[PDB]
DNA sequence: TCGGTAAGCAGTCCGCG
DNA sequence: GCGGACTGCTTAC
């Protein structure tokens, strides 16, 4: 097999490496890499090496890494440019990697470990380290097995051996219903005492040291603890065996607020999973607990005990340990699903970084940059300093406040690459500027030709169009790959609706889910055995099928961002390739883009229509317009369709065949009056939305800028078996609202949009009724809590004190002295509550850490002291008075005429 | 929260005769 | 009470 790199470091003059050879076993070796940097050169003297501005460069073979470091300042103190890569790792994987890596991920050692600290007074800070570490579990991919190090004796308790067999029983048995799937794969170890437990543990580590390593904040908690406690109970020495170098260093990160400390171990690469997941995921949630994202991400049950954490060992240890399994188990499960761990191998290995360095989207894209000139004897610029400066980005249509009945949306296939490609905007194709008119001058095609040379943005900027810029070429390949993923994630959801189709008649047979692959379209043949399927068998394909969108979606969309965030990194300081020009020749291009198709789309269908000056285009943001279909609809006719799906057929042919084209031969003129290089303006139908035929449903509403909801019958070619609400920056898609008022407010919204106004004051009616009902912590806000410190003044709200930092300072005064009662990190998300006049917290609001129940000591009061009527007015009746009014529409029904009879 | 801009709403403070 | 200046937070792209 080709050989791969696991793991890269430079200790001082040493590149240390882990890798797998061309056998398939894992190796380390020490090279003693000496790099090479370049500086400019006279003309008159034979080179290979050029910079990416085609001036000649000599290369600089340097006896050893910390020479090129020296040399590098050096020239800062000259005043000369130090070209070349300055990160010798990523030289070193360049030089020794120089093909398109294939790697096999079944022999990487991919380590996911969870480890437990009773403690009695508070949170257990893992730069203290001063409790027992007295549970590890320590999953391994290789061995496939669940390695359990248990401590039997404790200072805070001795205990007795945990018991496979319970934990395997049903919760109703007594057990702890660890699943069955894991049950043989557990190596269960139990130990007399904590110094026997972790020289155990770091001979198993010795012996299988992991080359990813993750788990649930184990770069915040675990490994520190870890490392901590070891250091304080054997020494330094020791705690460097966590490292298969036995190198570490303190970091320190550092945010606006504040820093914490992490420990970098040579020679692994930390995936922490929550990272993964609040990277990867695109989602917002209220809280980060894994008990929280597993039953959001599983729909598994929350981990449930009686009493606090802290007494669990001692009470029940055979639960205690059941549960740290669990939890290392779970992480693996969302794995299966999300396939985070697979994305971040197949980008670190694409760009030929260290495997953590995926996290920065500049590290990422300066490593492909590199790689793609090195291959043509191309030197890159050193990276310099520049002051953070604001610059311009998409323009937003202000919409009217209105219902809209029929709308088709259009948006353009990755706008922001697609520009770059097609203006062709790269460090080294700037060819010159224009005189700039107006913005509105080139919307309007007023404004003169830019140029009859270059290809041109709006924004002045001239580019050459010869040949490819780097950084459109490298962009185009990830975008074809990101592509190929979109395609099998639309597959496997346009699988899924067929399926649900079936669902609607399911055979009484006892029969198999069919062996299909779900991300290609199913067959007539396949499409005709699922006619015939039992609910049992069509309900887990229908799982699979959703598996299979849900791993597309993870391999398209982070696609989608590396290339979004090239586009981004030109606008951000730290980027070797930072340049104001490209950034906003880039974002003033789709500001003119979205405008001139706007211009466009009304003229063709003023035409159409035959009127004038009608605006069809009600709204659009940054690359995508939302035009009103009314008009179109009526010049059928209502009456003259048999259903809902007939109309939708009707607009999706009305798009596809006029519509489209119409567009296209508004880009291919724009294109050419910017000179560009390459027409890639490619904007398709999304949605199609309205009202279900027959019904008195309003179809659709916007309050305003980015806030608008939609009853979609077919998203981007997949035609739903039920209607789809698209709702975008409502209340209902924000982590901030309470639970049951996300609910509540998209069941009013889907009457309004599906059913209509009667509809609507029904259900307002019931909600405000039975809200009170409802369990506290679903009618809680939610809030990131930053600066609690800053606003406390003696325990006391200081000025300009935020609402949710208000309730922090109450909660804190009513735990005070309690060292057990949970602390609310700053940082992270709390639970709100409004507070009555007169309640015993002595002020209006409490808030405490999410997706936590809030403490015994106080939850009785908190309960009894709850402002329903606030909490009813600030989250549900004022966003809701703002949907009905911007929809025309009235929640409460208004006095009529007949009401005298 | 270590790792592009536009723009919405909640809330504070305070003016507004 | 509501709006502007401001902070804080959270979306849509
Ligand atoms: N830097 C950055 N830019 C973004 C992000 N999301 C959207 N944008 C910018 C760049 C996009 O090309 C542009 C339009 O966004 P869209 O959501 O329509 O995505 P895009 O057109 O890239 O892809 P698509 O093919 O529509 O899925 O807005 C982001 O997360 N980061
Ligand atoms: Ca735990
Ligand atoms: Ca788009
Ligand atoms: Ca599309
Ligand atoms: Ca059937
Ligand atoms: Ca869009
Ligand atoms: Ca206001």
């Amino acid at each position: 097999m080709k050989e791969f790199y696991l793991t890269v470091e430079q200790i001082g003059d040493s590149i240390f490496e882990r890798y797998i050879d061309s056998n398939g076993r894992e190796r380390t070796r020490e090279v003693e890499y000496k790099p090479s940097l370049f500086a400019h050169c006279p003309e008159s003297q034979a080179t290979k090496y050029f910079d990416i501005y085609g001036k000649p460069c000599t290369r600089k073979l340097f006896a050893n890494m910390r020479d090129a470091s020296q040399w590098i300042k050096r020239m800062e103190d000259i005043g000369l440019e130090a070209l070349g890569m300055d990160d010798f790792k990523l030289a070193y994987l360049s030089d020794t990697y120089n093909y398109e890596i294939k790697y096999d991920h079944t022999k990487i050692r991919v380590a996911n470990f969870d480890i437990e600290v009773t403690s009695p007074d508070g949170f257990p800070e893992p730069s203290q380290a001063k409790h027992p570490i007295d549970a590890i579990t320590h999953y391994d991919s290789i061995d496939d097995r669940f390695y359990v190090f248990d401590l039997l004796n404790s200072p805070y308790g001795n205990v007795e051996e945990w018991s496979i067999e319970i934990a395997a029983k049903l919760q109703e048995q007594g057990g702890d219903e660890v699943p069955s799937e894991i049950i043989d794969k557990i190596i269960y170890m139990p130990f007399d005492n904590e110094k026997e437990l972790l020289m155990e543990y770091l001979n198993f580590w010795q012996q299988k040291t992991p080359v990813i390593l993750t788990g649930w904040n184990v770069e915040s908690f675990a490994i520190p603890y870890v490392y901590n406690r070891i250091k304080n109970i054997f020494g330094e020495s020791t705690a460097k065996r966590l490292s298969p170098h036995r190198k570490t260093r303190v970091k320190v990160i550092e945010n606006m607020y504040g820093s914490r400390e992490i420990i970098t171990l040579f020679g692994i690469s930390v995936l922490d999973y929550i990272d993964l997941y609040k990277k990867f995921s695109f989602t917002n949630q209220p809280s980060y607990s894994l008990d929280y994202i597993s039953e959001f991400e599983l729909n598994v049950g929350k981990l449930k005990y009686d009493g606090p954490i802290s007494k669990l060992r001692e009470s029940n240890h055979q639960r205690y340990i059941s549960y740290n399994i669990i939890a290392v188990y779970r992480v693996l499960q969302i794995d299966a699903k999300r396939q985070f761990i697979n994305l971040s191998l197949d980008m670190g290995y694409y760009a030929k970084i260290q495997i953590q360095s995926v996290f920065s989207p500049i590290k990422t894209w300066d490593a492909i940059i590199f790689n793609s000139l090195k291959e043509q004897n191309k030197v890159i610029p050193q990276g310099r300093s520049h002051p953070v400066q604001p610059y311009p980005g998409a323009f937003v249509k202000e919409p009217i406040p209105n219902r809209y009945k029929y709308v088709m949306s259009f948006d353009l296939t990755s706008l922001y690459p697609s520009i770059i490609r097609q203006v062709n905007i790269s460090p080294e194709t700037i060819a010159g500027t224009f005189k700039v008119a107006p913005l509105h001058d080139y919307i309007n095609a007023v404004a003169e030709r830019p140029s009859d040379v270059y290809s041109c943005s709006p924004n002045g900027m001239m580019y050459y169009k010869d040949r490819d810029g780097v950084v459109p070429t490298e962009i185009t390949k990830v975008f074809n790959q990101r592509k190929e993923h979109k395609g099998y994630m639309l597959a496997a959801q346009r699988n899924g609706e067929i399926i649900k189709e079936a669902l609607h008649n399911p055979n009484l047979s006892v029969d198999e889910p069919l062996d299909v692959d779900y991300r290609f379209d199913f067959s007539d043949e396949i499409k005709e055995k699922i006619k015939k399927l039992s609910a049992k068998s069509l309900n887990e394909m229908l799982f699979r099928a959703q598996r299979t969108e849900v791993a597309g979606m993870t391999a398209q969309i982070n696609r989608k961002a590396l290339i979004n965030g090239l586009a981004g990194a030109l606008g951000n300081v730290w980027f070797r390739y930072y340049d104001l020009r490209n950034a906003t020749a880039i974002t003033t291009f789709g500001q003119m883009a979205l405008q001139w198709i706007e211009r466009k789309v009304n003229e063709y269908l003023n035409e159409v229509c035959g009127t004038e000056g009608e605006a069809f285009v009600l709204y659009g943001d940054t690359d995508s317009i939302y035009v009103s279909a009314d008009k179109i609809i009526d010049k059928v006719g209502e009456s003259k369709f048999r259903d809902t799906n007939h109309w939708v057929d009707f607009l999706d042919k009305f798009a596809r065949e006029r519509m489209e084209p119409a567009i296209d031969r508004g880009f291919r003129e724009m294109c050419e009056y910017m000179n560009n290089k390459q027409h890639l303006m490619f904007m398709d139908r999304e949605a199609i939305a309205g009202p279900p035929l027959g019904s008195k449903g309003i179809g659709g509403f916007w309050t305003g800028k980015k806030r608008y909801a939609l009853n979609v019958w077919d998203m981007e070619g997949t035609r739903y078996a039920e209607p789809k609400l698209k709702i975008m920056g409502l209340e209902t898609q924000k982590s901030s609202t309470p639970k049951a008022v996300q609910k509540a407010l998209k069941e009013c919204i889907r009457r309004m949009l599906q059913e209509g106004e009667e509809s609507l004051q029904e259900y307002f009616k019931e909600f405000e009724k039975e809200f009170r009902q409802l369990n506290y912590i679903s009618i809680a806000s939610v809030s990131s809590a930053n600066n609690i410190a800053k606003y406390d003044v003696g325990g006391f709200p200081g000025p300009k004190c935020p609402f949710h930092i208000r309730g922090i300072l109450t909660y804190n005064r009513a735990i005070k002295g309690n060292i057990d009662a949970p602390q609310v990190v700053e940082g992270e998300k709390v639970y709100v509550l409004p507070l009555r006049e007169g309640n015993p917290f002595g002020d209006k609001c409490i808030a405490w850490p999410s997706g936590t129940e809030i403490t015994d000591l106080i939850k009785d009061d908190v309960l009894h002291w709850m402002d329903y009527t606030v909490l009813l007015e600030k989250t549900f009746i004022k966003p809701l008075e703002g949907f009905t009014s911007a929809a025309k529409l009235d929640y409460e029904k208004k006095a009529s005429l007949f009401d005298m009879f």
